[PDB]
């Protein structure tokens, strides 16, 4: 029968991957032809038993950042704020400082001049630090010529999209994006009462680890889903008309891409590829160079709708956690594998292109 056959191709992609990375639990959620199905496998937690459900919340890591370019596709669609705007009109303590020259832009696709991977150890979640942080931080060459992954980055570029809303970045999401999307098992602070259905993380040894406060975290790597929740996600950005027109077009507003680095081209959040493309070439997108060092772009002359066949996806990790995401517009197919533990994204890649390949 059909569901013998999705299920050997599910468990055939998965179960050796999770056995080559010890993943303890692991969930997959698919939307094929307007239908989702769901392949939970282990354990959410090794220690009481729990198993992994379409239910179970994991932390997605920077995943989150597909969520934060919503919210800034909504501010956009609102006329609050606009890619070519100077950062520092949105924060005035940024007045007079080096973000009186970077675009909003720059900040959500990594090209602000340098600013690094992670905030320096130096900086804690704390409002002051972090102002301080960006009102002496100098590039280390010009704005909008070398892409490196940030969350520092990223992050300001949310955190000044909730200013231009004139609320906080975490109440807008819980107040106003969750539920525009329809997202109910989807946190950034998970509520005492889903504690249950929150998987725990395991590292080197086994360690125990779910994240901790960091500054700007919401904005880079803080939502916390299950599998059915972020799949809906994906079946939102499948078909942003819908939603009610304004979700619809802060939806649209993150399939669109600026440049591209190789064969990736970015967008807000999210990061294309041509569909087909080999499996190398897509676990090279998403390789560690990808996240660690500095790549000239080759600009666009004009955005780029990012449809039809192309592959649009993002990693997500946490110390204790590995996420992936993957759609195809054009095929109206999508993908959600989520996992407790921080595993290689060329593994995460691996399976997510067996499964695509063995639908197709
Ligand atoms: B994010 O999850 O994207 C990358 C990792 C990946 O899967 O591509 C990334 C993200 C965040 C991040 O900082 C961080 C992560 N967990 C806790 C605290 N900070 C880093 C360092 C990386 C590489």
């Amino acid at each position: 029968a059909p569901a013998d056959r999705l299920k050997a191709l599910v468990d055939a992609a998965v179960q050796p991957v999770m056995k080559a990375n010890d993943i303890p639990g692991l969930a997959v959620a698919i939307s094929l032809k307007g239908e989702p199905h769901y392949f939970s496998y282990g354990l959410a937690s090794k220690e009481d038993g729990r198993r992994v459900t379409p239910e179970t919340l994991f932390e997605i890591g920077s995943v989150s950042k597909t969520f934060t370019a919503t919210l800034a596709g909504y501010a956009l669609t609102q006329d609050k704020m606009r890619l070519d705007d100077r950062a520092s009109q949105h924060w005035p303590a940024l007045q007079g400082s080096r973000f009186d020259g970077i675009s909003l832009l720059d900040l959500a696709t990594y090209t602000a001049g340098g600013l690094p991977l992670q905030f320096p150890d130096s900086v804690q979640k704390d409002q002051a630090q972090i102002r301080d942080y960006y009102r002496q931080w100098q590039p280390t060459y010009a704005p909008g010529s070398q892409r490196l992954y940030s969350n520092p980055s990223i992050g300001l570029f949310g955190y000044l999209a909730a200013r231009s809303l004139g609320q906080p970045f975490e109440r807008l999401m819980e107040q106003q994006v969750f539920p525009a999307l329809g997202l109910e098992q989807t946190h950034l602070d998970v509520p005492e009462a889903a504690l249950a259905q929150y998987a725990q993380g395991y590292g080197k040894d086994d360690r125990p680890l779910r994240v901790g406060p960091g500054p700007l975290d919401a904005e880079g790597y803080g939502v916390k889903t299950s599998a059915a929740d972020l799949l809906r996600f994906v079946d939102a950005n499948l078909h942003p008309e819908r939603l009610d027109r304004p979700w619809a077009q802060a939806l649209d507003a993150t399939h669109r891409g600026y440049y591209k680095v190789g064969d990736m081209t970015q967008g807000l959040g999210w990061e294309a590829y041509d569909w087909p493309i080999s499996l190398k070439r897509l676990q090279a997108g998403n390789s560690t160079p990808m996240a660690l060092q500095p790549h000239r772009i080759a600009r666009l002359p004009a955005p780029q709708a990012l449809e039809g066949q192309r592959l649009l996806n993002k990693t997500g990790s946490t110390n204790g956690f590995g996420a992936y995401v993957a759609f195809v517009p054009g095929r109206d197919l999508g993908l959600v594998i989520l996992a407790n533990r921080n595993y290689p994204n060329a593994e995460r890649v691996k399976i997510a292109y067996a499964i695509l390949s063995g639908l197709e």
